């Protein structure tokens, strides 16, 4: 992606999020869209942004049901012009093998979700995260997150799925993770508050790459 | 709930889902509405049933991101109208508890999903569940959700949250549960495809009622 950075767009307003993503435009090359802004402005957002931006879509709607359900979503995310979708894998290997398919019919991308970047992680997810990643790696799954925050742990989930996959890694700044040490094991970074609640997110946007050149 | 019976509205199509609630709307109070019909539809469709059925709503949203995001999810469904939200365990106290928070806020309900009904549970959430389940008590958790499918982990899950909690199972009918056994230990159960799909929906919610009565 355009300089290995992935803006999450989680404002939930739509004048607010058309506004910092067109500032921050030129700087990225892949928007992160999660169910804040969806339940707030509806589906139809995903079509307005990858047609006004130009940019790719990542539904990141961390999907975790049964089998039928998760289906179900992945074709709705998928018509209404997602790229991706991101989706747990803690629900087990038909819940992702669902999605699989589905992507598979559609021509799409599934981003399996390993461990996730917040202390609640540490609980029950961290302990499963490494058999996640083995059960991704065995259902032929390409596109990993894992996270910032934990970057002993985002080494580990790098050397489970080897390096021709592609791993992804949200927790920069706000919750603590680090561009630079972030980026020594995953392929792009996704930032959130850190660029769209800044008094200048084109300037925080900037800031970032600025950092991520230099590596 | 009237009947100790939920419908989980999982058709895609406005038009269909309204006839089909229309249809039972005789035999339940409460409807289970999730991403099939509210990203096909989009979120006004909540306020509709819950306006135009008298029913209250629960969001099964399976709700499984960051505090922050968590936080953000709850709020737009409790505008959007819902009564109560499925928020998953798995990903531990802190995400658990920013729904608490808002629901908190918005005098609603939060119902915590322990262990999930179809065959990937066993991989992952089933040998957490327990911890899942112990976890909602000390949070303060009342409402839960556990699996038809297993009637001797909703024992056990029962058993874990007391006879005040109030547990609300799926997997009745498609997915192989039994109305009447998963009643010895949940206070009412989740029905969808045998119902939704059915050739005459009254009937089949009839037939199951039929059976619950005799209980
Ligand atoms: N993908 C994802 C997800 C999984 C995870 O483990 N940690 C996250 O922060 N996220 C999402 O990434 C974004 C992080 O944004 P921020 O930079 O912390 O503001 C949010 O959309 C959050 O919901
Ligand atoms: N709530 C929930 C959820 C958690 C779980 O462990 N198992 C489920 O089937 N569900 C949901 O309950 C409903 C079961 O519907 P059905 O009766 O199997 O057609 C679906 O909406 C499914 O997504």
């Amino acid at each position: 992606v355009m300089n290995r950075l992935i803006l999450a767009m989680d404002l939930m307003n739509r004048d607010d999020a058309l506004r910092v993503t067109g500032e921050v435009r030129e700087y990225i090359d892949t928007v992160k869209i999660g169910y804040p802004l969806v339940l707030s402005e509806g589906m139809d957002i995903i079509a307005e942004f990858r047609k006004r931006f130009g940019c790719r879509i990542i539904a990141d709607f961390a999907v975790a049901d049964i089998p039928e359900t998760n289906e179900k979503i992945c074709r709705a995310t998928f018509k209404a012009g997602a790229d991706a979708i991101i989706v747990h894998g803690f629900p087990g290997a038909d819940s992702v093998r669902a999605c699989l398919n589905v992507a598979e019919e559609m021509g799409r991308e599934v981003f399996l979700l390993t461990e996730m970047s917040h202390p609640g992680a540490e609980m029950f997810i961290q302990g499963a995260a490494d058999e996640i990643a083995r059960m991704g790696v065995d259902l032929g799954v390409k596109n990993y997150v894992g996270p910032s925050t934990r970057p002993e742990r985002l080494s580990r989930l790098r050397e489970i799925i080897g390096q021709d996959s592609f791993l992804i890694s949200p927790g920069v700044g706000a919750q603590g993770g680090d561009p630079g040490e972030t980026l020594r094991f995953a392929d792009a970074i996704i930032v959130g508050r850190s660029i769209y609640l800044a008094d200048n997110p084109a300037a925080a946007a900037a800031g970032i790459i600025e950092s991520i050149k230099d590596l």
